């Protein structure tokens, strides 16, 4: 049924003006808490250190963080919810000289700092409970 | 990997019903992958849950029933007998006062009837694992 296997594990390089453009559904309402994860990943394997970490907990709370020397690091927490129970959407992560830009639906929806240079990004991994439909990195 | 996930099934429990579950995380634990199995009044997945079974695989086991479409008191456990990168057996046996959890054959968690289990009518297995075989016993 998803049009993309999920989890979905693509290489990646990024660098300022770069996007990741990500559409999906979820698989469950909203009442049932699905989520959805984006990591940056430093290494092609999965358990290599993560750059930017978000993660939708779907009708409830976005949270933001990074993976270093393999420990989680300052979560950051956003009740913003632009996403809506059953829809389709469409996430566009834009690289700035200073932060990620997190757009949902074309709207300016989250924001985050670097910790780790974008340019050590070699891998971006789409997972958890969510169908995916398109999956772009810009060059 | 041969049952699609999320998995979906009418079922019925008593006294000496098991639910056989045999599986293996998406992921490794360090990526904290998920595994929720939800017994449900009704075939609707927004229908009330009479127990709810959430892993977060290397980190926490929490269960809880959903009740008039609200969360009830949340149990939690430390107690990690699955292992990273393996495939796991989860039975759960339905006992006159209680639901026993074994974990490759060890008894893990218990969780007291709220809700009797006469009244569940479907059971969902789901986020992030691949699934080998479910079954409900019957008689």
């Amino acid at each position: 049924m998803s049009l993309l296997p999920v989890p979905y594990t693509e290489a990646a390089s990024l660098s300022t003006g770069s996007t990741v453009t990500i559409k999906g559904r979820p698989l469950a309402c909203f009442l049932n808490e699905p989520y959805l994860q984006v990591d940056f990943h430093t290494e092609m394997k999965e358990e290599s250190d993560i750059v930017f970490h978000f993660q939708v907990c779907f009708g409830r709370r976005v949270v933001m963080n990074s993976r270093e020397y393999g420990a989680w690091k300052q979560q950051v927490e956003s009740k913003n919810m632009p996403f809506q129970d059953g829809q389709e959407f469409e996430l566009s992560i834009s690289v700035l000289p200073d932060k990620y830009q997190v757009m949902v639906n074309g709207q300016s929806s989250y924001t985050f700092d670097h910790r780790i240079k974008p340019e050590a990004v070699k891998m971006v991994q789409v997972w958890r409970d969510i169908s995916l439909t398109k999956f772009n990195v810009s060059y």
